[PDB]
């Protein structure tokens, strides 16, 4: 069986290394400039590559840097079938940081605009290539004119395959997720709050209640970790407290090893203290993608998974 | 006779627009990228080419954009003969502004390396092109490892020539401006009181003092206007109060708008007019590099310029 990411609006990111705070309404000069691959579905299959797990990472990307894409791509050991949008150029998000301080400041160009041609493509690349027992991810933000009904049959293409199909996505494209069935999603509480409407029930209750259409439901809480919903159970997810870098891009490296450790059919609870572990690593990297698999190992041996009862 | 410009660190703007104000360590979304030459004699050559002016810009662009400056250049209707570096670009500068607010961050890279096949190759232009009856103006600071040595080359090449030689730097570079004779500098009253090392005269005492060493002296006080000394004689520069948008790139407005009123044989005090005026138009204009003919031309003929006695 394989792995599938879906980034419907890849980046190029480019970080921009400069001194101290970023100072708005001043020069920051640029001590060194680096290349990472953007878009959340990349950063998914970064992180399975990493777990040593065979995916392939679909998506749509313009022909005008292409060449600068693919090298990161390769760098980054991640094997992909990307569309091309012929005369265009696929976005960079610039991402200011300092080797002197926490944090990120992120600066991302919007993306550009898909053909109903590659549009179409993808659609039947998914129907060409993905079976009953794949996994597909699609994770990140569409493009502009990338619409809620294009949105929609994208899912019900992944749907009618018969795979496992998990959304990383907020807003009105989560929204779509949670009424059309998915899998897996990995909202934050006030994400949970909005899909149901719900002022009044307790966060718990809210959990319980989406999970009636979610089997994957994991919900982040921020620093105090997680609560995930699975087979009528509950589980209070709790961290390690870890020297903390930059947690840009950390919830991205807990999607790809919490779907890592589905793959590699471990227990709920085995794939939580995975998914968390490599995401507390990822929070003490200064960058957006990484985290160290070593260290992983060891958080993962640190977190407290407890099942909340009713 | 012609003018040339020389921006040895040219730069390809990135001007990135956003909603209100830039926030550090959070997301800021990019509405709409905007793209423009940077690189101070880069500027200087878009004025005077406003101004009807003839000029050509001299420098070293990288090989790998190149074809992304020369259509900006075309349109900013600079006539130029870069050298060009082989294996690299051109060095981007992101520029954080927005419709909503004042003022902009600049964020930019550092620059390439030139080969001392290039460095030569400048140091030979100028003998081969550049006149006694011409003007040069060197804008900018150099690239890395382009240095104090290499610049001093550059000078006295130019002054080999005879040409009118205006250098716009900073720090070291314009120490050496000073020391080695050239006829225009636009210091501000920090550099003209570090340049002299001197703590306990008047500041113009200091400018009187500097302009036994430069012919046409100018020296910015930020908002107050400038003190110009030619001939002997000292001109306190007032400037129209304006509706500032951005200041940015406004220095470079007024050494255009200078150069070109040397160029026009204006007197000096017309030029500083004009000078003057130009940069307040740019002041009013959101981005780095750009002002209004028009506006300039009322703006200048409300500048008022004292005759400063002794
Ligand atoms: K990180
Ligand atoms: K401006």
């Amino acid at each position: 069986s394989l792995i599938y990411t879906i980034t419907l609006n890849p980046a190029i990111d480019r970080l921009l290394f400069i001194r101290g705070e970023l100072e708005k309404r001043k020069t920051n000069r640029v001590i060194k400039t680096e290349f990472d691959c953007g878009g959340k579905g990349l950063h998914v299959s970064g992180v399975l590559s990493k777990f040593g797990i065979k995916n392939e990472a679909l998506g749509i990307a313009g022909s005008d840097n292409l060449d600068k894409l693919y090298a990161i791509l390769k760098e980054k050991h991640i094997n992909h079938d990307f569309l091309v949008e012929a005369g265009t150029s696929t976005r960079e998000c610039f991402v200011v940081l300092s080797d002197d301080t926490n944090g990120s400041t992120m600066i991302p160009e919007a993306g550009f605009t898909v053909s109903q041609t590659n549009k179409d493509n993808l659609l039947k690349q998914i129907a060409k290539k993905v079976k009953k027992e794949d996994m597909v991810v699609i994770a990140g933000s569409p493009p502009p004119h990338y619409t809620l009904s294009d949105f929609k049959e994208l899912l019900r293409t992944v749907k009618a395959t018969g795979a496992f199909l998990g959304c990383d996505n907020s807003g009105e494209y989560l929204n779509l997720a949670v009424e059309m069935g998915v899998d897996f999603i990995k909202p934050n509480e006030d994400e949970v709050i909005a899909i149901l409407d719900e002022k009044t029930n307790s966060l718990e209750e809210n959990i319980r209640t989406l999970a009636e259409k979610i089997p994957y439901l994991v919900v982040s809480l921020g620093a105090k970790g997680s609560i995930c919903a699975h087979n009528g159970k509950l589980y209070q997810v709790i961290p390690p407290k870890v020297q903390e870098r930059n947690d840009t891009g950390a919830g991205d490296v807990f999607v790809g090893a919490f779907i890592a450790g589905l793959a590699m059919n471990m227990p709920i609870t085995e794939t939580l203290k995975v998914a968390t572990g490599c995401s507390a690593s990822a929070v003490m990297q200064q960058d957006s993608s990484s985290f160290d698999l070593e260290a992983a190992g060891k958080l993962k041996n640190q977190v407290s998974i407890i099942q909340l009862e009713e």
